[PDB]
């Protein structure tokens, strides 16, 4: 792995630079239609950006909601076995690019009783226990250029942008799909067990991934604004004591990508 | 460090396939109280782990761990003589060879003890406490033994872990316990993970009692987790070797000696109960 | 550097070569305990870039001998945290370094956000039991093959804040006017270096923990598991905000001079408690 210090992230951000013109002022992580969306777009396919992590995802690049915007196509999951350095750089990079905003999108096990398949959550806060646990995604030594040694995680899911995203919900009339939760990351890959889901629920926890937690961080850690909604994907089993015609279609997709441009629309500019 | 893929975990396999003739129908990891296990095996074969080339080696204080082929109430056996626990510092690719070598073997179900706290109050030194659930805190913590490239010949990149305590396997081992009089030592309980190797602070137990754990160990779940991976069944049970301390105000201290008498007393039952369990297996 | 028994007997024997002190007690300087070297007395300082195969940390830590209150101590100035990316080995070395040395008593101070919601700013919370999370999380300093020579396998961590100790600091912080500062908590480790969420804080409130910090179990860890006797405190450097709707935050700024400011009480505190420690 290529450390994420200033060096090499500026060494990327750079040549990204010559490729596109487009200075993003907000990056988009997609937990897929989204991209389609993006006008005026270079795709720029991970494996033609030297000292970028590979997983090929894509790199896009256009406006969105007349707004200019850069859509990481495929993202580096923990459980991947990808290292700190590897999941950081790409949001460094967004970071040396103009990101100014982050939104994200994951599935997640829904843990809070209360929600529905499909439902989406947008991330109020976080349980990050990979990062109790000393797999902080920051761990190691601190990338000054960047951020403080110690980040504070206060106002991490920016309130103002949680407020714009349920108000643009209420208004296109899908408020009663939006929740506002607590996520907390389970490394995975495996899927929660029902006890595991019991205590992450007792533990405040309403849903539950495999994913954002770090990219928050490093988001966050470089002063990117962050947005992060989950949907929900399956209701956690909390109990461990027939299959039926199931329709599993992309229309929350459609309803996430709709909404997120209404958002980003919204997102006050400069 | 030798990475737990198909081709590799073949090529143990097919040594060991050069050694004996035994089909294993059933794998059987020795935790506490099964250090008898193994003798009760007929018709077997000892094949130390040094003798298995690319098997990770273990010891017990310099003596390598053996995988013992033979036959156990009638059926097909392989088992583990000596684990690979995570505080020793193997790596997932260590734990995780052993099972999916089980399960090119032949295995179908994995049986394993190991000791663990009473976290749970109702518990008694030397319970059973059958694995029904885990709390897989390294796991949930980005280090679960199945971080890193999937390996797809065994299974899954996200293996769920529904039913991981077999509940038909749970309930065979209760009405064998029931029927050969010490139903009252056998309880279900989900059993937490603590990496290890430090015993549980008062604080630590009590936080994991008020998660609902009933024991915790530094064992099994990782390779519970390969093992349902790779579509192995599984049963798993814990030894109440000790009751945990939740009080920091208090002289009674857990000590591995006292963790190994425990096993050490309930061996014979326990062994008695596996080869009861394992006669009426399906076949 | 594998902290085995011939690493640590090599690093124990040039120290021994640098200074004639035998320290009884290892003080690690957390926070509110900058100052606590500047009182030791016929002190040697040796940096630690002075001494090989010592992990380096920073400029350079010190090691720093002579007498407090009338007792030899090692003062370790500059620590190594986990998340800094230290290796187990590298965090484990000087204490089982002290253990060689002779020390018996390992007293360390840390920084921590005060979960407990009866704490105040400034208080000081001794620690009485801590929850590993790290540990738990199969990220135990001692995961790896036991060196044999320092302790066992699977150390008992019952009493690993001794009871005496706390009983001791408590008597001497009352005796001195300041019991009112004075706390008996759980400590839980957060790996950092995040500071904790609001959610992170309301979880390990509930869990039963008073004080979160990213430091000091894994060296109580190994301390414990080599027979040297812990006693800790938490300076109570921020109150944790366990409300995300909340423009309150910690300040690392604030961590830092909230420690600061109690450095002289904490020094005080610890001199005196030293010179009631028990002799032989
Ligand atoms: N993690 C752990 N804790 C306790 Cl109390 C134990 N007793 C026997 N094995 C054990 N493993
Ligand atoms: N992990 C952590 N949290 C809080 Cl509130 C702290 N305050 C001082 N050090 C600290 N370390």
């Amino acid at each position: 792995s290529v450390t994420a210090n200033i060096e090499n992230v500026k060494k990327v951000a750079h040549h990204i630079q010559k490729l596109t013109s487009i200075v993003p002022e907000i990056g988009i992580i997609c937990g897929g239609k989204l991209a389609d969306g993006v006008k005026d777009k270079i795709t720029i396919p991970y494996t033609k950006i030297p000292n970028f992590p590979q997983t090929s995802g894509n790199l896009i690049f256009g406006t969105l909601s007349g707004r200019k915007v850069v859509v990481m196509q495929g993202r580096f999951h923990m459980y991947e076995g990808y290292s700190n350095d590897t999941v950081a750089l790409p949001i460094r990079v967004m970071k040396l690019l103009g990101v100014k905003i982050l939104m994200v999108s994951n599935a997640a096990g829904g843990l809070n009783r209360s929600l529905k398949l499909g439902d989406f959550v947008i991330l109020k806060d976080h349980i990050y226990l990979p990062g109790l646990g000393l797999n902080n995604i920051l761990v190691g030594p601190n990338q000054e250029a960047f951020g403080t040694r110690f980040p504070a995680l206060s106002n991490a899911y920016d309130r103002d942008l949680r407020k714009l995203a349920v108000q643009v919900a209420e208004e296109n009339g899908f408020g009663n799909l939006v929740h506002q939760g607590v996520y907390v990351m389970n490394g995975g890959p495996c899927y929660e067990t029902p006890a595991e889901c019991t205590m992450l629920l007792n533990m405040g926890c309403d849903v539950v991934g495999m994913s954002t937690i770090p990219e928050v961080v490093i988001a966050r850690h470089c002063g990117i604004q962050v947005f992060a909604v989950s949907l929900v994907t399956n209701i956690s089993v909390l109990d461990v004591e027939h299959e039926e015609v199931l329709a599993t279609g992309a229309q929350r997709a459609e309803l996430m990508q709709s909404w997120f441009e209404k958002i980003i629309e919204k997102l006050p500019k400069d």
